[PDB]
């Protein structure tokens, strides 16, 4: 059956079935479309469905599984709804469609889809030549969602919303909330994320991503970015081997990245860059890490609250300006110089560790053959493989002293205040170890051997060690010796 709807005339419902085809010249309003697509979309061989031809309008019709509505050039089609993998092949233009459970609209040269909504593993394809506005992304990030190989502009992509851009797509206008992803391959110009995430692969190029807070813009590599705003609680990250151009960081903006990353622009602090190997000025916040690789070197790093600065080993930085809430990772084979909050210096330079401050975050590695000198730990973490431990070595407020293999202290290790943790290992030497505070100093699964323990106040516990040390109590003060502990010799 051959339904022909000429111009001037006006259908109303009717069921599509079996390869019957319905050609619209006129208006086809409320049919129902439930063949032409038995053969599926990768298929040339599909007969019927309703051709919505020039001039001609399709109205309220339902594309259903084995649906196929073709919508030719100079036609028009107005609230379609296609669900359950039917399908509109879009030559033409189509206004208000709705795409449900693996509902499909290909959007061929030409083509003109204007506020589809995709919803529950709905599909819009763009091809080459063809055009989106207005479309709503509901689905595709829990073969699904948006794929751009023409052009989109004024999309929304919601929670669960993905847009994928091939290499040869454009994205123009993209709105990104939390819980939304967008993949460039292409180009995107002027996104905005809003809690959603911005992907550029490989050979993708993004200009204009706006980061509002939680969004997070990825650079990967072989990826570009060009004029990116961090805003506060948004973060860009920028792979090795990615670029970024032209960032503008407002305060509180996150950047994460390494020193095998191009990124440049300007921050709160003024012009920042990453290149060739070489930062300078990077400002860290708020989620914002900064990696120094071996053989290379940041100068004036500002770590303030929720920044990290990690120095591998054989990495330099210099100028470091650790703030409150600034982390620093870094180890004795590394290179570094600044000052911390409390505004004294401190170096690690030639395996020599001068005056570390370790807040809750921080670690320290102190490597075979190293010295650590005054080192304050205060709720961090260090870490000797081997080396020595000089000056005033200080373990407070949940410090953690980690040993792994010999560790020498002929000065002064000492505990303040809260607790501190040191084990495993062994610690020998002509040291002393002294215990203030009302906190307790566990030693665990250490070889401690030391001249004296002056415990002062608080709690000493000697869990599966071997002491050999002569520990001097007073009053305030409370000595535990659990699991299999053994004390040389004394207690005075």
């Amino acid at each position: 059956a051959d339904i022909v709807v000429h111009p001037g005339e006006t259908v109303n419902g009717g069921t599509l079935v079996n390869h019957d085809n319905q050609f619209v010249s006129g208006t086809a309003n409320g049919v129902t479309v439930s063949t032409g697509l038995e053969l599926g979309p990768d298929s040339d061989e599909n007969t019927g469905g309703q051709w919505i031809k020039a001039g001609g309008t399709g109205r309220n019709t339902t594309v259903t599984a084995n649906g196929r509505q073709i919508v030719q050039a100079g036609g028009t089609a107005s609230d379609t709804v296609i669900r359950d993998g039917g399908g509109q092949s879009l030559n033409g233009l189509a206004v208000n469609t709705t795409l449900d459970n693996r509902g499909e609209q290909w959007v061929h040269g030409g083509g003109k889809a204007a506020g589809t909504i995709i919803n529950q593993d709905g599909y819009q394809t763009i091809k080459h030549g063809g055009l989106a506005t207005g479309t709503i992304v509901n689905t595709g990030a829990e073969s699904s969602g948006q794929m751009v190989g023409g052009t989109a502009e004024s999309t929304t992509i919601n929670k669960n919303g993905r847009q994928v851009i091939w290499s040869s797509g454009m994205a123009r206008d993209t709105l990104i909330y939390a819980g939304g992803d967008q993949t460039v391959h292409g180009e995107a110009h002027n996104t905005r994320l809003e809690g959603g995430n911005q992907y550029v692969h490989n050979g993708g190029t993004a200009t204009e991503t706006l980061i509002n807070r939680d969004g997070w813009q990825v650079i990967k590599e072989g990826g570009t970015a060009a004029h990116t705003t961090i805003n506060q609680k948004g973060k860009l990250q920028v792979n090795a081997g990615g670029k970024a151009s032209d960032v503008t960081q407002n305060t509180g903006g996150a950047l994460v990245t390494s020193t095998a990353a191009t990124v440049t622009g300007t921050n709160r602090l003024g012009a920042f860059s990453v290149v060739a190997g070489k930062a300078d000025n990077v400002v860290l916040e708020n989620g914002g890490r900064l990696d120094v690789l071996s053989g290379h070197t940041a100068t004036n790093t500002r770590v303030d609250d929720g920044g990290t600065l990690d120095i591998r080993n054989g990495g330099a930085a210099t100028t470091v300006s650790m703030g409150n809430g600034g982390v620093l990772l870094a180890d004795s084979g590394a290179a570094v110089s600044g000052t911390r909050s409390d505004g004294k210096a401190f170096s690690i330079g030639g395996g020599q560790a001068d005056a570390l401050m370790l807040e809750k975050g921080s670690s320290f590695t102190l490597n075979a053959g190293d010295t650590a000198t005054d080192t304050t730990v205060n709720g961090g973490l260090f870490t000797a493989r081997g080396g020595t431990l000089a000056g005033t070595t200080t373990l407070n407020n949940g410090a953690i002293l980690t040993l792994s293999g010999k560790t020498v202290n002929n000065d002064t290790l000492t505990i303040r205040e809260g607790d501190a943790l040191l084990q495993g290992g062994s610690l020998t030497g002509n040291g002393s170890v002294e215990k203030s505070g009302s906190g307790t100093l566990t030693v665990s699964n250490t070889t401690l051997t030391q001249k004296a323990v002056n415990l002062n106040e608080g709690t000493l516990t000697l869990n599966d060690s071997t002491v050999t040390t002569d520990v001097i109590a007073q009053r305030g003060t409370a000595l535990k010796l659990t699991g299999s502990t053994v004390l040389n010799g004394a207690i005075d």
